């Protein structure tokens, strides 16, 4: 008997966000921006396993990059045997650098969270058996289990964020905002109220590939096994909207390049300072709660505002970036600011950008 399909419940703007995250072409395009084979690793056919085998693969180039043992060119080989790259029916090339063996790392990592993606979308049993079902942007709405309430002109905190992205985001193309949804996946709550007393709050950016956004909203932002930087291993953030806007990848939607930023608040607590890269961190020194990789510039600090979230003060720049003499001779042009522990980070805003 044919099931009903019940009206969709989203705003348009919502359905429309649902209908990128979840986009087999989406994914499909990220995977060939990636270099990887779409037509011998089809979306569906993506496994937990397979990506397993492919971080093994890399975890024996990385040991051979650093003794009678395989070489580069052979471990590549299975490497890519794994995971199938497009080349033009090329040889794909070796891997036989720190930065072309994180590159790989980066890729499985985007990947893993495509497969997230699709093992969410698996249809369970008590779907198969009720007479209902929702609207399909409604059902990939629900498996996010993450609340989204899109924001109007007039909410409380909608000039403060637009005042920031303006202010912060590059002078000459700056992105366009077209939406702000409020983000609450609860269940991070309980970890992130550990954290309360720590002082120090604030509102941050996180620009992501549209691949992943489905992901964070299940699991929020994570430190993954295998993830690494300028900085270590942690959650990166930029204080400089387009600092952030730089890992955006986007996808063009009609005339339009379509991508999302998140905004989440970190609890930042006493702050470690530094002035070249350490991609070797995976922590803060003792007594430290989080790590600044402090830039040449920074929003005028003269300009924070605040904003309350669930009761506490949580600070927004909102100035343009001015000159930090004391870090002029930085390796960093634009600070990341870094947290080594998943719960001293809260999604707030989603925001999509043209
Ligand atoms: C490989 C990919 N990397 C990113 O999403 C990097 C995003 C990012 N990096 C920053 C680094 C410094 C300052 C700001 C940012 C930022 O806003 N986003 C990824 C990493 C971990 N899980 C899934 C995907």
């Amino acid at each position: 008997s044919m099931k009903r399909v019940q009206p969709c419940s989203l705003d348009p703007a919502t359905q429309k966000l649902i209908t990128n995250i979840f986009s087999k072409e989406m994914f499909k395009n990220t995977m060939a921006l990636m270099d990887l084979d779409v037509k011998k690793m089809p979306l569906g056919k993506l496994s937990k396993q397979q990506i397993a085998r492919g971080f093994e693969a890399l975890e024996a180039l990385e040991e051979a990059l650093k003794d009678g043992g395989q070489s580069l060119e052979e471990l590549s080989s299975h490497f890519y045997t794994v995971i199938p790259h497009n080349f033009g029916h090329s040889q794909p090339p070796p891997i036989n650098s720190p930065e072309l063996l994180q590159a790989k790392k980066d890729m499985l990592l985007v990947l893993a969270d495509i497969e997230l993606a699709q093992a969410l979308q698996a249809v369970s049993e008590q779907e198969k058996t009720v007479e209902e079902v929702p609207h399909p942007l409604d059902r990939d709405y629900q498996l996010l289990k993450c609340q989204l309430q899109l924001l109007d002109s007039g909410a409380p905190e909608y000039k403060v964020i637009q005042t920031y992205l303006e202010q912060t985001g590059s002078n000459h193309r700056c992105p366009t905002l077209q939406h702000i949804w409020k983000v609450n996946q609860e269940g991070e709550e309980d970890r992130f109220q550990a954290h309360s007393k720590l002082g120090n709050r604030k509102l941050l950016w996180h620009g992501t590939n549209m691949a992943v956004v489905a992901a964070i909203l299940t699991s929020g932002l994570r430190i993954m096994p295998h993830s690494g930087g300028r900085v270590g291993k942690g959650i990166y953030f930029a204080s400089e909207n387009s600092k952030s806007a730089g890992y955006v990848i986007g996808m063009k939607c009609g005339a339009h390049h379509v991508g999302y930023m998140f905004l989440g608040e970190v609890a930042l607590g006493r702050e470690h300072h530094i002035n070249t890269d350490n991609p070797s961190l995976k922590s803060p020194p003792p007594g430290f709660d989080s790590v600044i990789a402090r830039g040449h510039t920074e929003p005028d600090p003269t300009q924070d505002t605040e904003l309350e979230l669930d009761g506490q003060q949580v600070v927004v720049p909102q100035g343009q970036p001015v000159p930090c003499p004391e870090f002029s001779s930085s390796t960093f042009s634009q600070s990341e600011y870094l947290i080594y522990q998943e719960s001293q980070c809260r999604l707030r805003y989603l925001l999509e950008v043209h």
